[PDB]
């Protein structure tokens, strides 16, 4: 599938909070998130520079990108931005990453 | 397997050369690599940032900790320390990301 990997940023103070809403995250996002193929969606955190590392497999770049569209992303991300960085439409601040290397 | 992430800093002025370096690396890293029990091995760039996010799924940890003492790793980390921050040791600056999300 298509690799994808972007960086977003989490508020200093909600390290343990931004931890505990994805585990387990909303079931319907859940579902959402599987509907519009994403696979093996991983993000790491780096406690010292207050940064998301997220990678994400996806069957369709427009699907992926149509998550944006629905509502569970929207109430999502208008509840996420009390523990980090956020556009002026909510979305999280986020970076596409460049992939350099890969080695299956 | 077990899903480790780190990070590690890259010379802004070498972003072009790092990337170079990897494709392909040397196939003797590779083979130790594989050796040691690596698998799907990635390295993002954050351009903005000098940043490399890496996640890579090991066998094991022990095996994973033992390439720093072949040959091979050593001289691949002398050799990368014109591109990157690097420990006395020569070992890249790095630091253990901790897993926060994952949706299979
Ligand atoms: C599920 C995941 O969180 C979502 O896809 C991201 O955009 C961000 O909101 C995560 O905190
Ligand atoms: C192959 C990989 O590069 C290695 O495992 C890392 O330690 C770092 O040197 C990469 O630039």
């Amino acid at each position: 599938m298509i690799r994808k990997a972007f960086v977003m940023q989490v508020n200093p103070d909600a390290h343990e909070e931004y931890q505990r809403r994805h585990n387990p995250i909303w079931p319907e996002l859940e579902a959402v998130l599987k509907s519009h193929g994403a696979h093996n969606y991983a993000i790491y955190l780096d406690k010292a520079r207050n940064l998301l590392f997220a990678m994400v497999e996806i069957e369709s770049e427009e699907r992926w990108n149509a998550v944006a569209s629905t509502d569970v992303c929207q109430r999502w991300w208008k509840y996420m931005t009390d523990v980090m960085p956020a556009n002026p439409d909510n979305s999280p601040v986020s970076s596409e990453l460049q992939e350099v290397f890969y080695l299956p």
